[PDB]
């Protein structure tokens, strides 16, 4: 009644297998590998969590920490002032200058800690496993689809994030972090469900029906039996007895069969040639391969005989397939290159309209996630983690409570 | 009775099959790719997002938060200069601009996060869904028609308005925002129902009808028997026995099948000659290949014969028309290409012109939108959300009021 069966059929598998290179390859396809590389969510997913634990702390705790490191140490302005008994304000100012930084790298040092510990948690959901993206970016890369199937289930995330946060020294040492994890906790718990509970169907295994006349998707896990919910990212065109994708392995499938059927016949005639000397008979009126045509000869005779030992030439055309490939996934992916002064390709890298429009649709639809801030720029996709924190540190809140104590403190040093 | 049938012509398919490289594909066509993207829309819609926003603040309310954070700190200028008892007005100055510093850098955050949290809602409709602009552009280079669908209803871009504005917090907490988010609800539930109501129909669904005595548009869709109307861009001409569009399409469609031709009979040539000996027949007076003339001959005899293996070759044609493409869509969408100090196309963005003649169309006349203020020059298209944000944010009231409280703060303070 009207429906079609989309997916499995043989041409879809044949657009998978010339993705694994099963007819030919070249130096263009191998760009890529790097659209496949999941860094650019795991450096979304840093931006995030460093973004809600930073975001939580407040200036109370911080001034009440800092008042009783200072009450610790016995080292209150009054008690400094008397004992140095001397008004050379540039030393005192110094001293108190570099007891407040000593304290304020050591807490920087340690937010940094618990920062990572919480990251590592998460890190290798990413790339495997219920929600992989490579899979994802591969089945844009054919299709423009993406069946994703659903439950709710606590599972392993979950269970790092509990076994992780319920029994950190670090919570207890500090009240900032105990108020900024005990605030930030339900967020992680709720991000930690959504990675646990979505799994994105694998390519030799689901089933997908399409409906013209409503434009209806259907999409079926054979196995279990669950019905899935379908994405459709690039809307394909219904032309009949046909179903054509605007995914890039179908706007470049019609030149590659072309080549390779090239490249075949060049191969046949190569061997025809193996024979050095040719020999060919007749019927008289009345290494070496020779051609017995005697079989057809009956009142007729020989009028002439040609040679022309063609071999068609196609490296011209393995040229320009390796540089269509390069264009078509660079223009269409959003990749940006890195060059020398005239050497090519230091390094290949999203660009920031790239992680834009590709990582927030994965998080915001595939995911379902709570919440990821302002998302990162193409420039932080280089940076190292640990220059990622620095960064996000460098412009948030807790840099402005710090200045303003560490201004205040001095001056009332000076002024007690 | 006088009416012409136009869109489902199997020319009208043929020439979005062409978009779809159904015939050929080339890396000139690949630079399409790049316009179709739906970056420049989002940019505009953050920018029009944050101009509402910033602009519905007032002084006094901004005033009266500035008093309420001072009272609460308990820092007020005669308390504070009471407290030092020093007539050092440097560094006292210093002290209450280090002070309105972090007032206002907490304040500049706290506004950027709410207005993200804004910008998400919108964002997911324009590519997906009612009104998609990669559907508006293809529509646009196929015919440079674009029929549209009404229907006056809320759907789930006003829901997720209405959720996210009663349940924010920043609301209670700043009575400024309160305000500024009471003036902005109304244009943006305009702008949601706008975003709802409208829909682009698709290219394998629709009908459309022209009348060239009344010159007038008819567009039908079939499956809901619902009327629409019609935007023509660029006029078509009747010539009496045709209707020709002036799309890009249209003028590069000759050059392509002539090309495609080339290439068909190219090949057809070369599986002609994978034959090296061919032996030619003839009457008597009275691998390989033969070509048995025997049936043909009576009071006749052979005279002569020609061998010439032709092979057309097509390299030159496949670059010519690659060039054309790229110069084609680059000259006709105001696309703009940035290079290296030699290399070529570090980055491809559209130019001020593009957006003024594409994106402003598209929201006035396609999404009846409300307003969008001023548009964004094509530069502001490469940076990024938070550069955008700044940039809006520095020129506006916002920052005038900011600077007169802390010139008038610090000025009393000192003179006092």
């Amino acid at each position: 009644d009207g429906w079609v069966k989309v997916h499995p059929t043989p041409g879809t598998m044949l657009f998978r297998e010339i993705l694994h290179g099963q007819l030919g390859y070249t130096e263009g396809q191998g760009v890529y590998n790097v659209v496949r590389s999941s860094e650019a969510t795991t450096r979304q997913l840093q931006a995030a969590i460093f973004h809600a634990l930073l975001n939580a702390t407040t200036y109370r705790d911080l001034e009440a920490d800092w008042l009783g490191h200072v009450a610790a140490r016995g080292l209150q302005p009054q008690r400094l002032v008397r004992r140095y008994r001397n008004a050379r304000e540039a030393d005192i100012a110094g001293v108190a200058e570099r007891v407040f930084d000593t304290w304020r790298n050591t807490l920087r040092t340690t937010l940094l800690d618990f920062a990572h510990g919480l990251v590592a948690c998460f890190a290798p959901g990413g790339p495997s496993g219920p929600s992989s993206f490579p899979k994802y970016i591969d089945w844009l890369t054919c299709l423009g689809l993406v069946p994703i199937l659903r439950k709710r289930q606590e599972g392993g995330v979950t269970q790092g994030l509990r076994a992780f946060l319920k029994q950190h020294p670090l919570t207890r040492q500090l009240a900032t972090v105990a108020e900024a994890a005990e605030r930030a906790g339900p967020g992680f718990f709720e991000l930690a469900l959504a990675f646990d509970s979505t799994r994105v169907a694998d390519y030799d295994r689901v089933y997908i029906y399409y409906n013209h006349r409503r434009g209806d998707w259907l999409v079926r896990d054979p196995i279990s039996g669950q019905r899935g919910e379908c994405l459709v990212l690039w809307p394909p065109l219904w032309t009949g007895d046909r179903l054509v994708f605007d995914s890039p392995v179908q706007r470049l499938f019609p030149e590659i069969v072309a080549c390779h059927s090239l490249r075949e016949h060049a191969h046949v005639c190569r061997l025809r040639n193996t024979a050095s000397v040719k020999v060919l008979l007749g019927r008289k009126s009345d290494y070496d391969i020779i051609d017995v045509s005697k079989s057809m000869d009956d009142d007729t005779y020989v009028a002439n005989s040609f040679q022309h030992p063609y071999i068609p030439s196609y490296a011209q055309d393995l040229e320009r397939l390796s540089r269509l490939w390069e264009h078509e996934l660079v223009r269409c992916f959003k990749i940006l290159c890195h060059r020398n002064n005239q050497g090519q390709e230091t390094s290949i890298s999203y660009s920031s309209g790239a992680i834009a429009a590709f990582v927030a649709p994965y998080f915001e639809s595939v995911l379902r996630a709570p919440r990821v801030g302002a998302p990162i720029t193409g420039s932080d996709v280089i940076l190292g983690e640990e220059e990622l924190w620095d960064a996000v540190f460098k412009k948030t809140r807790l840099q402005t409570y710090l200045t303003d104590i560490a201004a205040l403190f001095v001056a009332d040093v000076q002024h007690a």
